Protein backbone atom coordinates (compact mmCIF):
# COMPACT_ATOMS: atom_id res chain seq x y z
CA UNK A 1 0.00 0.00 0.00
CA UNK A 2 1.21 3.20 -1.05
CA UNK A 3 0.69 7.10 -0.29
CA UNK A 4 -1.51 8.32 -2.68
CA UNK A 5 -0.11 11.14 -5.36
CA UNK A 6 -0.38 12.92 -8.38
CA UNK A 7 -0.15 11.18 -11.92
CA UNK A 8 -0.98 13.63 -14.52
CA UNK A 9 -1.60 17.22 -14.81
CA UNK A 10 -2.90 19.93 -16.93
CA UNK A 11 -0.05 22.16 -15.80
CA UNK A 12 2.40 22.61 -13.16
CA UNK A 13 1.55 22.68 -9.15
CA UNK A 14 2.86 24.31 -6.01
CA UNK A 15 2.64 21.18 -4.41
CA UNK A 16 0.43 18.42 -5.13
CA UNK A 17 0.58 16.17 -2.31
CA UNK A 18 -1.51 18.90 -0.17
CA UNK A 19 -4.77 17.82 -2.25
CA UNK A 20 -4.26 14.29 -0.38
CA UNK A 21 -2.11 14.86 2.85
CA UNK A 22 -5.91 14.23 4.81
CA UNK A 23 -5.24 17.71 6.22
CA UNK A 24 -8.19 20.01 5.15
CA UNK A 25 -6.24 23.26 5.80
CA UNK A 26 -3.37 22.89 3.51
CA UNK A 27 -3.99 23.36 -0.06
CA UNK A 28 -2.21 23.12 -3.43
CA UNK A 29 -2.49 25.51 -6.80
CA UNK A 30 -2.42 24.45 -10.03
CA UNK A 31 -0.84 27.49 -12.12
CA UNK A 32 -2.83 28.02 -14.99
CA UNK A 33 -6.48 28.01 -16.17
CA UNK A 34 -8.25 25.37 -17.34
CA UNK A 35 -9.56 23.95 -21.09
CA UNK A 36 -12.25 21.82 -21.64
CA UNK A 37 -10.59 17.97 -21.32
CA UNK A 38 -8.08 19.33 -19.07
CA UNK A 39 -7.64 17.07 -16.39
CA UNK A 40 -5.91 16.28 -12.89
CA UNK A 41 -5.02 12.99 -12.03
CA UNK A 42 -4.38 11.00 -8.27
CA UNK A 43 -3.33 7.44 -7.77
CA UNK A 44 -5.14 6.93 -4.33
CA UNK A 45 -2.54 4.09 -3.50
CA UNK A 46 -4.62 1.51 -3.19
CA UNK A 47 -8.43 0.11 -4.53
CA UNK A 48 -11.00 1.45 -1.88
CA UNK A 49 -14.34 1.12 -1.26
CA UNK A 50 -15.25 4.57 -2.11
CA UNK A 51 -18.53 5.30 -0.45
CA UNK A 52 -18.39 9.70 -0.03
CA UNK A 53 -15.98 11.60 -1.73
CA UNK A 54 -15.81 15.54 -0.97
CA UNK A 55 -13.66 18.13 -2.89
CA UNK A 56 -12.78 21.13 -0.44
CA UNK A 57 -11.75 24.31 -0.77
CA UNK A 58 -11.70 27.54 0.82
CA UNK A 59 -15.49 29.70 1.21
CA UNK A 60 -13.97 32.34 -0.61
CA UNK A 61 -11.89 30.98 -3.27
CA UNK A 62 -11.84 32.52 -6.13
CA UNK A 63 -9.51 29.38 -7.68
CA UNK A 64 -12.47 26.98 -7.26
CA UNK A 65 -13.52 24.25 -10.37
CA UNK A 66 -16.32 25.78 -12.19
CA UNK A 67 -17.27 23.39 -14.69
CA UNK A 68 -15.95 19.91 -14.24
CA UNK A 69 -16.68 16.37 -13.09
CA UNK A 70 -14.65 14.78 -10.40
CA UNK A 71 -14.31 11.12 -11.68
CA UNK A 72 -13.68 7.52 -10.39
CA UNK A 73 -11.64 4.72 -11.89
CA UNK A 74 -10.14 1.17 -11.19
CA UNK A 75 -7.80 0.15 -14.31
CA UNK A 76 -7.52 3.97 -15.99
CA UNK A 77 -9.43 3.00 -18.68
CA UNK A 78 -13.22 3.80 -17.88
CA UNK A 79 -14.14 6.96 -15.73
CA UNK A 80 -17.34 6.90 -13.54
CA UNK A 81 -18.89 10.58 -12.86
CA UNK A 82 -19.03 11.01 -8.94
CA UNK A 83 -19.18 14.75 -8.82
CA UNK A 84 -20.73 17.13 -11.15
CA UNK A 85 -19.92 20.79 -10.84
CA UNK A 86 -21.59 23.29 -12.68
CA UNK A 87 -23.33 23.14 -16.16
CA UNK A 88 -20.55 22.20 -18.72
CA UNK A 89 -20.34 25.77 -20.34
CA UNK A 90 -17.97 27.98 -20.16
CA UNK A 91 -18.57 31.16 -17.55
CA UNK A 92 -18.26 34.52 -18.25
CA UNK A 93 -15.44 37.22 -16.69
CA UNK A 94 -18.31 38.39 -14.31
CA UNK A 95 -17.87 34.99 -11.91
CA UNK A 96 -14.20 35.85 -11.56
CA UNK A 97 -14.59 37.03 -8.16
CA UNK A 98 -17.19 34.67 -6.98
CA UNK A 99 -16.78 32.25 -4.15
CA UNK A 100 -17.58 28.86 -4.39
CA UNK A 101 -21.09 29.49 -3.00
CA UNK A 102 -22.05 31.22 -6.45
CA UNK A 103 -21.13 27.77 -8.11
CA UNK A 104 -23.35 25.39 -6.07
CA UNK A 105 -20.67 24.26 -3.49
CA UNK A 106 -21.94 23.49 -0.18
CA UNK A 107 -20.65 25.40 3.41
CA UNK A 108 -18.90 23.43 5.86
CA UNK A 109 -22.11 24.06 8.26
CA UNK A 110 -24.13 21.36 5.79
CA UNK A 111 -21.38 18.99 6.54
CA UNK A 112 -22.07 17.35 10.34
CA UNK A 113 -18.67 18.49 11.29
CA UNK A 114 -16.83 16.54 8.55
CA UNK A 115 -15.69 20.20 6.94
CA UNK A 116 -14.85 23.10 8.62
CA UNK A 117 -17.08 26.32 8.17
CA UNK A 118 -15.04 28.34 6.83
CA UNK A 119 -14.61 25.94 4.20
CA UNK A 120 -16.90 24.85 1.33
CA UNK A 121 -17.23 21.64 -0.96
CA UNK A 122 -18.93 19.53 -3.53
CA UNK A 123 -19.98 16.11 -2.77
CA UNK A 124 -20.81 12.51 -4.64
CA UNK A 125 -22.39 10.42 -1.70
CA UNK A 126 -23.92 6.68 -1.51
CA UNK A 127 -21.24 6.01 -4.55
CA UNK A 128 -20.77 2.28 -4.13
CA UNK A 129 -17.38 2.23 -6.21
CA UNK A 130 -14.37 0.28 -6.51
CA UNK A 131 -11.69 3.00 -6.96
CA UNK A 132 -7.51 3.18 -7.43
CA UNK A 133 -7.83 6.23 -9.38
CA UNK A 134 -9.80 9.58 -9.01
CA UNK A 135 -9.88 12.70 -11.50
CA UNK A 136 -10.95 16.56 -11.86
CA UNK A 137 -11.74 16.40 -15.87
CA UNK A 138 -12.71 20.21 -16.68
CA UNK A 139 -15.93 20.37 -19.32
CA UNK A 140 -15.62 23.78 -19.77
CA UNK A 141 -12.91 26.29 -20.14
CA UNK A 142 -12.58 29.03 -17.33
CA UNK A 143 -9.51 31.79 -18.79
CA UNK A 144 -9.78 33.63 -15.61
CA UNK A 145 -8.56 31.78 -12.64
CA UNK A 146 -6.54 28.46 -11.84
CA UNK A 147 -7.73 25.69 -9.95
CA UNK A 148 -6.85 25.02 -5.90
CA UNK A 149 -7.83 22.28 -3.86
CA UNK A 150 -7.54 21.81 -0.21
CA UNK A 151 -8.68 18.45 -0.31
CA UNK A 152 -9.75 15.56 -1.95
CA UNK A 153 -11.42 13.57 0.95
CA UNK A 154 -12.52 9.78 0.55
CA UNK A 155 -14.63 8.63 2.89
CA UNK A 156 -14.90 11.44 5.30
CA UNK A 157 -10.90 10.87 5.72
CA UNK A 158 -11.83 7.17 7.74
CA UNK A 159 -9.37 4.61 8.14
CA1 LIG B 1 -4.88 19.23 2.12
CA1 LIG C 1 -20.74 26.92 -16.35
Amino acid sequence: VYEPSLVDAYVGDDGAKKAVDGDLKTRVKFLGAPSTGDTIVYDLGQEILVDNLKYVVLDTEVDHVRDGKIQLSLDGETWTDAINIGDGVENGVDDMFSTPLKNGYKHGNQSGGIVPIDSAYVEGDNLNQKARYVRILFTAPYRHRWTVINELMINNGEY
